[PDB]
């Protein structure tokens, strides 16, 4: 009643990101550098590959692992994300595509000051060489809705996502998160929605430099 709610999170937050990984025996090392409104679910982020690049994939697949702090959580939704700092949090992805390319994903988030600090990792196999994953074919992933409940004691959103490809086809894939907060204390929020929409707003012709942007919104 008397705390500040914003002495952790701010309106205006910085964002830092390293991620590691390989997709099909191709690695990566790729740093991002980034803004966000926490309470308004909008973040950008310049990424830049430092190794590895050109990236033989298409850059797409990697881009929700570029944190659900980003989300404009009415007064009415208990926002399990904004009450897991100044402490942080982390969550583990399955990616699982239509065509038997998989993908684990992870991210370790912690506050310092102003900024979230983000350890990613992301390895993809059995992603098929004749496939819009490895022929780069993929154009953006639609807007989505996150089903946000309580699975097995452990807050799991669940997405039925799809990639729009070149060609007038879609390409889908299964999203299975699951966040920890890292005080075990906090309290686990009811079952809700959480709308997405991440798009690239500009590149390079290699994707060596990306800045995204992502807008989410919690509903009932």
């Amino acid at each position: 009643d008397d705390k500040d709610p914003m002495s952790a999170i701010k309106p205006d937050m910085r964002i830092k990101l390293r991620m590691e990984g390989n997709v099909n025996g191709h690695h990566f090392v790729i740093d991002g550098d980034g803004t966000g409104k926490p309470y308004e679910g909008k973040q950008t982020m310049d990424l830049e590959v430092k190794e590895g690049g050109p990236l033989p994939f298409a850059f797409d697949i990697l881009t929700t692992a570029f944190n659900r702090v980003f989300v404009k959580y009415p007064d009415n939704i208990q926002d399990y994300f904004k009450q897991s700092f100044p402490k942080g949090y982390s969550w583990e992805r399955s990616l699982t595509f239509e065509d038997g390319g998989i993908c684990n994903a992870r991210n370790d988030i912690t506050m310092e000051g102003d900024t979230f600090y983000n350890k990613v990792r992301f390895y993809g196999t059995n992603f098929p060489a004749n496939g819009p994953v490895m022929q780069k074919k993929t154009l953006k992933w639609e807007p989505s809705t996150e089903k946000m409940y309580v699975r097995d004691g452990v807050l799991t959103g669940d997405i039925e996502m799809a990639l729009l490809l070149e060609g007038n086809a879609h390409y889908r894939c299964d999203f299975r998160t699951t966040y920890k907060a890292k005080e075990k204390g906090v309290k686990l929020p009811g079952a809700h929605f959480v709308d997405h929409a991440i798009e690239i707003l500009s590149h390079d012709k290699d994707y060596n430099k990306v800045k995204l942007y992502e807008h989410a919104v919690a509903h009932s």
